[PDB]
């Protein structure tokens, strides 16, 4: 429906969308529901996504079970990820649940492994010292759930990952966002998310 090419956040057909890049060519087409497509090249870092931006006033347990069903087409074209992405505040945390990637598999401090949604994820934690964040240059931890085998469609039990990260000493703060996301780093690719439904307490956005 509507195509954007520069940094922009908003709400489209019920879903909170955002196109972000520090630099480079980026195109994002906003489709029905949580559907969207994107292509990028000559970029620094770029993210395209649709999901829910929260108010950072509630913890995930207070929001209710969070889950996403998706179907997508994805061309890494280098280092890129097809994932569920978000942040929490107090503490400031950036998280990933990666189902697909390109020439680079996300890794970090090994913390455990988790089997859910028909797959088995590797859990890692990494620290970010004075890096860009939703609140500006800051220091924060990164949480990672990386599927051992790639896929481009399926159900991601977001809350189950959260609960497991916590049971592993990886605390979550108030929810800032949860969204099916395509991210790229100096890669040249594209993706077409034809299906993307985020439910909260089983209720679709």
């Amino acid at each position: 429906a509507t195509t954007i090419t520069s940094n922009q956040t908003g709400t489209h057909d019920g879903y909170d969308y955002e196109l972000w890049k520090d630099s480079g060519n980026t195109s994002m087409t906003l489709n029905s529901g949580g559907a969207f497509s994107a292509q990028w090249s000559n970029i620094g870092n770029a993210l395209f996504r649709k999901g829910k931006k929260f108010d950072s006033t509630k913890t995930h347990s207070q929001l209710g079970n969070i889950s996403i069903n998706y179907n997508a087409t994805f061309n890494p074209g280098g280092n890129s990820y097809l994932c569920v992405y978000g942040w929490t505040k107090d503490p400031l945390t950036e998280y990933y649940i990666v189902d697909n990637w390109g020439t680079y598999r996300p890794t970090g401090t090994p913390k455990g492994t988790f089997t859910v949604d028909g797959g088995t994820y590797d859990i890692y934690e990494t620290t970010r010292i004075n890096q860009p964040s939703i609140i500006g240059i800051a220091t924060f931890k990164q949480y990672w759930s990386v599927r051992q085998t790639k896929r481009t469609s399926g159900t991601v039990s977001v809350s189950e990952h959260f609960k497991k990260w916590e049971s592993l000493g990886m605390p979550m703060g108030k929810m800032y966002e949860t969204a099916l996301t395509v991210e790229g780093y100096q890669s040249n690719g594209s993706a077409n998310v034809t299906a993307n439904v985020l439910t909260i307490g089983g209720k679709p956005l």
